[PDB]
RNA sequence: UAGCAUCCCAAUAGUGAAGGGAUCUAAAACUUUAUCGCCGGGAUCGCAAGUCCCGGU
């Protein structure tokens, strides 16, 4: 039934594939040996056979009788209802009629019932050849196929692609292979009409008809696969619900191309493969742990090339707005967005070198890193040179950049103290008070979120904990009242004290996380997992904690409450628990100490050349790969790139604190704002200081500048209004939100209230307002512009990373090639380097999309992950997008129905609406 | 293909290949303004989103 990630003999066993055989093997021990496991699969088989025997639905009498005949340990009407035949045995010499053994379980019930030795020999043989075909199916499992018959078919393939024959010849192979007689077959059957069953049976008899030819060829042999894939694609036996399976996927023109397309994708993927081999220089040796520190290697790879692409993108909005080198260059524009960006002015003089210097610290590390080999990280992350008619050679310790990078180091203080008074946890906590956390004799203030790879955010574990607490013992989370302004400064605090406090030491330190991990583990008594030693850093146990996650969901919840714990210990023995308890009502000592020289400021550009979400993305990944690292010296390196990450995270929000100074002047922010008002919400009460909005100045450091002013400009009663502005004061949000509360804790008493009409149309009600209330304030405050800017970049990144793969393919099969169409080219220099942005090619970002599609059509496991990735995107940020079938729109995807994905109150008629209708409007208009 | 994608192996060709595997592929899961009851079971959908009973606040 399932032969790999079950445990025997209380581990977990894992098939290993080397370049040669292949085998199954337990959780860590590399003893190749799939006997053991095929011994003691035995039970697992025995139910396999049970659920074969017996029909969908499993009645309990049956299941047991039939359980009790089976097996001698577990020995304790209609028939043919429950049931789900000739059969030969193993030591069959010859198939004829006098080996041709019954099997007539009905038949045998009803006798046994009148009054099953043969339905033992029956279930006996079944198990063997099962066991027998999963061991071979193991043992001939290798990495690169040479001595299977679809491995040699798809070598010789490879043959014909290097050279210049087209190979499966396919009009001839479908000719002689009877594919009219199958389609014609297939067609009656399906006009006559469990039809996809009937369809396989026509398959399976068209099969034994040519089997005296497809039994003795690899090119018809793979032909009837992709031929059975594509019957259970399509009219699937198992996979009931998938869809009708129309006739027009029974046309013998679209089911050659669908084969060909198939052999073309299993052609183009062991080349890639192969080509992934040769790069790695692993070819001789392909272990399973092989390839899983390769995938894990370019995954860190992948993570950093999209940063490192955000870089580059956002250098070439800071120095050459076109792009695809110098010497056009906008003074003025690259001085505001760099003042922007590093909260510090250069003067004219030093704009040259800012930008070089910014080259340098982009670009090398792309040029390491897209370069797949076991490269020196030390040398990789240093970085020490920036590049100068003629072309000279400085340091980064001698530049500006030093000194803003010891301006970050020496206000992250002030940046903490800056960050914890906008998000206003002065104003209910003492200063004395406050001091305290930071003061930890041992849980310094560290940047570094922690070097768990799987590191659980503050959202989550809050989340939980209240569910938890309301036996964990957990008395840290209460008042989960979002409403009251004094939960949100508790949960600001308790969230920088989590990110920049507790998790360094904490995952630093073992004996904490160890203690977490043992009273999670013996609290409920995750059965399949081991407390580790004294010695064990808690980074690498919780790596293979991770690993056995993804292997595999019992380990998310795991983790979550180990972080709980841990979270809940230390904020009992600091004295921390304070905080849980807010009273609204000096300056604050923050201790910061990190070991940085002046070799981190390559890095610390290229992060201060991100968003807050891509730079936290890239720290996962980062802490991920460190964790999979084995090196101390680069555990280090990596550490120091946590702490740039950090550094970035913390000064990433500075935005701007000017008047109408910050732009060229009143009317220039009138002009650059009212596209997007003199009254209190945009201007203060003078009328000559207007406040910069923070999505508007957002939008013009990361450049989505100019594509969200064309978003903007479809019309102009669009954007807030009159209504807007009015909606705020029909009602008091934080009342609604309150009676909203009310209701449900109504509801929570008596469920019998969601049968009340008049009762669910008041919640209904309550709930539009709340939804109304808070779209008009991301209207008024322009938060609508700052989610569309994250939206619009989260897509971008994530073609970014679909190309990254295209060109880590692209250059495996080109030394694969060595070894032995320019459109997608200039589509990877159109989408890389986030030309949209750029304006110039003018291409929606269904338009991009379909250009992803387009490239990665070399495979269709790209090909469907280009269009399930903006699905999954959008549905993330609260709203469902369903695409028009391609033949219909020419293969460019459209949308239909883009609507508000309804989180349900009370399967009944209340639902909200997680994001409004009318930026669901907003998402239709920037994508199409 | 739109939820189950993709790739590898698997010859008693009705023991249905109607098999097994994938940190071995890729999504995705994880990831610093929060309007969804939570935990602890059972049952059942190819399981998946989810569905129905059953319980404490």
């Amino acid at each position: 039934m399932r032969i790999t990630k079950v445990e025997v003999d209380r581990k977990k066993v894992l098939i290993s594939r080397d370049k040669n055989g292949g085998k199954l093997v337990y959780e860590n021990e590399m003893q190749d040996n799939t006997e053991q496991i095929m011994h003691h699969k035995k039970s697992s088989f025995y139910k396999s056979v049970v659920n074969k025997t017996i029909c969908r639905p499993e009645q309990k009498q049956m299941k047991k009788l039939v359980h009790g005949l089976l097996q001698e340990n577990s020995q304790e009407l209609n028939i043919s209802n429950f049931l789900n035949l000739y059969y030969f045995p193993e030591n069959s010499p010859d198939k004829s009629e006098e080996y041709r053994i019954e099997i007539n379980l009905s038949q045998l019930l009803e006798d046994s019932l009148k009054k099953m030795e043969l339905y033992i020999n029956w279930a006996e043989n079944y198990i063997s050849s099962k066991t027998k075909l999963i061991k071979k199916s193991i043992r001939n499992n290798r990495i690169q196929s040479t001595e299977s018959r679809s491995g040699q078919l798809m070598d010789r393939y490879m043959k014909d692609i290097l050279n210049k024959n087209k190979p499966f010849d396919i009009q001839s192979v479908s000719e002689k292979y009877q594919l009219e007689k199958l389609t014609s077959a297939l067609k009656a059957t399906f006009k006559e009409a469990e039809i996809n069953y009937k369809l396989k049976s026509t398959l399976q008899n068209h099969e034994r008809q040519i089997i005296e030819e497809l039994k003795e060829n690899s090119e018809l042999n793979q032909f009837n696969i992709e031929i059975r894939k594509h019957l259970e694609t399509y009219f699937p036996i198992k996979k009931t619900n998938r869809k009708v399976g129309d006739i027009r996927n029974l046309e013998i023109g679209e089911i050659q191309k669908i084969v060909n397309h198939r052999l073309k994708n299993k052609i183009v993927q062991r080349i890639l493969q192969e080509g992934k081999l040769a790069s790695y220089e692993i070819e001789s040796t392909v272990n399973s742990n092989s390839l899983q520190k390769i995938k894990i290697e370019e995954a860190f790879a992948l993570k950093f090339i999209n940063a490192c692409l955000f870089a580059s993108n956002n250098l070439r909005n800071m120095v050459y707005p076109v792009c695809k080198s110098f010497k056009e260059i906008k003074h003025k524009k690259f001085i505001r967005q760099w003042s922007q960006f590093f909260s510090q002015e250069i003067t004219v003089d030093d704009i040259e070198l800012a930008s070089w210097g910014l080259r340098g610290a982009i670009a090398p590390i792309r040029n390491e890193i897209i370069h797949l080999k076991k490269h020196s990280w030390k040398k990789f992350f240093n970085n020490p040179t920036f590049k100068v008619d003629v072309t000279s050679e400085f340091l980064y310790k001698e530049t500006l950049f030093k000194d803003y990078f010891y301006s970050e180091l020496d206000s992250v203080p002030e940046l903490i103290i800056n960050k914890m008074e906008s998000s206003k946890i002065l104003d209910y906590y003492s200063s004395d008070q406050l001091n305290q956390v930071f003061t930890i004799p041992n849980f310094e203030l560290s940047l570094l979120t922690s070097a768990v790879p799987f590191a659980p955010s503050f959202k989550r574990v809050y989340l939980k904990g209240f569910d938890y607490q309301n036996n964990l013992k957990l008395n840290i989370y209460n008042e989960k009242a979002f409403n009251s302004e004094a939960f949100q400064a508790q949960y600001s605090l308790f969230k920088m004290v989590y990110y920049q406090v507790f998790l360094p030491q904490f995952t630093t330190n073992n004996d904490l996380f160890k203690s977490s991990v043992d009273f999670i583990l013996t609290l409920n008594k995750f059965q399949d997992i081991r407390k580790m030693n004294k010695d064990e850093k808690p980074s690498e146990y919780m790596s293979y904690i991770q690993s056995q996650l993804m292997l595999y969901n019992h380990f998310e919840k795991f983790i979550n409450q180990v972080f709980i714990k841990g979270f809940n210990s230390f904020i009992e023995k600091n004295r921390l628990t304070y905080i849980c308890h807010p009273t609204k009502n000096d300056n604050i000592e923050i201790p910061f100490h990190t070991d940085m020289d002046d070799s981190n400021i390559a890095f610390w550009l290229m992060c201060k050349l991100l968003d807050a979400k891509q730079l936290s993305e890239l720290r996962n990944e980062m802490i991920k790969f460190s964790c999979s690292l084995q090196s101390t010296e680069e555990i280090s390196t990596f550490t120091k790139a946590r702490e740039v990450i950090g550094l970035a995270l913390l000064n990433g929000e500075k935005g701007c604190n000017d008047w109408k100074e910050l732009f060229d002047d009143k009317e220039a922010w009138k002009k650059n704002m009212s596209l997007y008002l003199q009254s209190l919400p945009y201007t203060q009460e003078d009328g000559q200081t207007p406040v910069i909005n923070r999505s508007i100045d957002l939008v013009k450091k990361y450049g989505t500048e100019t594509i969200l002013e064309k978003l903007f400009s479809s019309s102009d009663d669009y954007k807030v209004s009159a209504k807007d502005i009015a909606k705020l004061h029909e009602y008091d949000v934080t009342e609604k939100i309150a009676q909203q509360e009310s209701l449900h804790k109504q509801w929570i008493e008596k469920p019998g209230l969601a049968r009340d009409s008049a009762w669910t149309k008041k919640y209904q009600n309550v709930i539009n307002d709340i939804s109304n209330y808070q779209w008009a304030k991301t209207k008024v405050e322009l938060t609508q512009v700052r989610h569309l800017h994250q939206l619009t970049i989260d897509l971008l990144s994530r073609l970014a990373g679909y190309m990254s793969i295209a060109d880590r393919d692209f250059q495996f099969s080109s030394n694969y090639i060595l070894e032995r169409d320019n459109r997608l080219k200039e589509k990877r220099n159109n989408i890389s380097h986030f030309n949209y942005l750029n304006g110039q090619l003018g291409n929606s970002i269904l338009e991009l999309f379909d250009d992803a599609r387009d490239v990665l059509s070399y495979d269709r496991k790209l090909k469907n992950a280009v269009s399930k990735s903006l699905k999954e995107i959008l549905s993330s940020h609260g709203m469902e997008v369903t695409f028009k079938p391609l033949y219909q729109t020419n293969h460019h995807l459209k949308i239909d129905k883009l609507q508000p994905k309804k989180i349900h109150h009370l399967k009944s008629t209340v639902s909200s609406n997680q994001v409004s209708n009318e930026y669901c409007q907003l998402v239709r208009t920037l994508l199409t």
